[PDB]
């Protein structure tokens, strides 16, 4: 009953960024923010960074970060679901990445690279697929909006938001995230066990440019694109 | 609407002898067996084992083990409760091993030997949790039936069994094992988040003697039992 978009792209490409100018645009939108900061003081709903570990140490940590990040995401997109929102007109509901770059992105990444055995491999897909079969059906996407931008502006844009975990990425993992991001979002030669994905809307918004600027032509180009849907 | 009752018991202590005297003693009941082959050769719904993986480095695999083998006997159980048992008189459930043993039982001390650092198992926790705050409700237990042998009796049925990944298993770590059983099904001791399992019922049988003799005796403490409930 409620529309959901997934706001898609690479590190630090722009996406808080564009969250932050999506409610006020309407009374009507929600957003879900990516549980990043609690990925990095692991506390039960100061502690450990799981998310710095997995960077530090993948093959070791890339499963378990996998794993908590996952369900994590999922949590807070339906709690979402329960929210406010309910009560609203014409409800969006948007979500900062989705279940989908987790596995078919930075997951099948990690994995690509040996960072994940077959047997952890294996165990992630088989959770990931049985967490969709449950609390799935009620998380489909309407709608993805593809923020895009070139893996070296985001190496860049990396530098200033500071953030320091992300401090020590290189451009190569940033390059091979973002041929993942082209061939799912772009190309759309990507595979999935979700069969809707393939045919579900994209808008493609290419944010290389200053936020400053692009700003007004973004809005509209949202406020379209959510019209037909 | 089904009465479901646990098996606990240290390794190799008789579960899987146990119940499978069960199911010939009444139509009306049912049987959860353990997924141990599945962890064995981890396949999705040859490969890797992980339950070797783990007692060969357990500082390396205790979270992926607790995290794979919880979900793991979820399902089994889950599945269960949608059987021909629906249909049944007098339907009485047996779950070899429960959720809470994972966690207070093996999880709690592969941690408390430090094979599992502080995010590990706060991850972990905080996934068990939320595991019972979803399919949960519909696996509490009315009953539980603790198959008491000493560690000295299980290191020596080990070697009855022959399962490889355990032929490498120290006395010690049977021994701790024991005193958490002890210490939950005896003393009634332990500390869970759980609190209808403080008041749940309890069966204790001494299983160190010969199955061949003790065997008429269980049967008739199991139906008393299961009687008073
Ligand atoms: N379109 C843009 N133009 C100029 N700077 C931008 C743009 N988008 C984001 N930034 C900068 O990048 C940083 C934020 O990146 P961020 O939004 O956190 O990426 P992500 O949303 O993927 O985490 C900010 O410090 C901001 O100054
Ligand atoms: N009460 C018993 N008396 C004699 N032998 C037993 C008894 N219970 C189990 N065994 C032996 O131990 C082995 C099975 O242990 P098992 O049932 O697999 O432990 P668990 O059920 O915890 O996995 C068998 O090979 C069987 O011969
Ligand atoms: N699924 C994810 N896997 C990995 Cl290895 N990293 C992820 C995942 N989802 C988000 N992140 C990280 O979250 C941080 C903020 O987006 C970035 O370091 C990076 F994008
Ligand atoms: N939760 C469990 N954790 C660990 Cl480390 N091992 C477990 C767990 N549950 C069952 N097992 C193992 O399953 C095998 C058969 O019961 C034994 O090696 C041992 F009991
Ligand atoms: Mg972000
Ligand atoms: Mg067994």
């Amino acid at each position: 009953r409620i529309k959901k978009i997934s706001i898609e792209g690479n590190i630090a490409a722009g996406k808080s960024t564009f969250v932050n100018i999506l409610k006020q645009l309407c009374e009507d939108w929600e957003v879900v923010p990516e549980p990043v900061a609690r990925w990095c003081n692991v506390q039960s709903t100061n502690g450990g960074n799981v998310l710095q570990m997995m960077y530090e140490k993948p093959e070791r940590w890339s499963f378990t970060f996998q794993t908590y990040a996952c369900l994590s995401r999922i949590r807070a997109q339906l709690a979402s679901l329960n929210g406010k929102l309910k009560d609203a007109e014409k409800p969006v509901l948007f979500f900062e990445r989705s279940v989908y770059s987790d596995r078919y992105i930075f997951a099948s990444n990690l994995y690509e690279s040996e960072c994940m055995n077959e047997t952890e491999w294996t165990i992630y897909q088989d959770w990931h697929d049985w967490m969709n079969n449950q609390f799935g059906q009620s998380l489909e996407l309407d709608g993805i909006i593809y923020l895009q931008a070139t893996p070296e502006t985001c190496l860049h844009r990396i530098y200033l938001r500071g953030r320091n975990e992300e401090q020590g990425i290189p451009l190569e993992y940033l390059e091979k995230l973002h041929y993942k991001h082209e061939s799912w979002l772009l190309h759309r030669t990507l595979k999935t066990n979700f069969d809707y994905l393939q045919e579900v809307p994209i808008l493609t918004l290419d944010v290389n440019e200053d936020f400053k600027d692009k700003y007004e032509s973004l809005v509209e180009k949202v406020k379209e694109f959510l019209s037909t849907l």
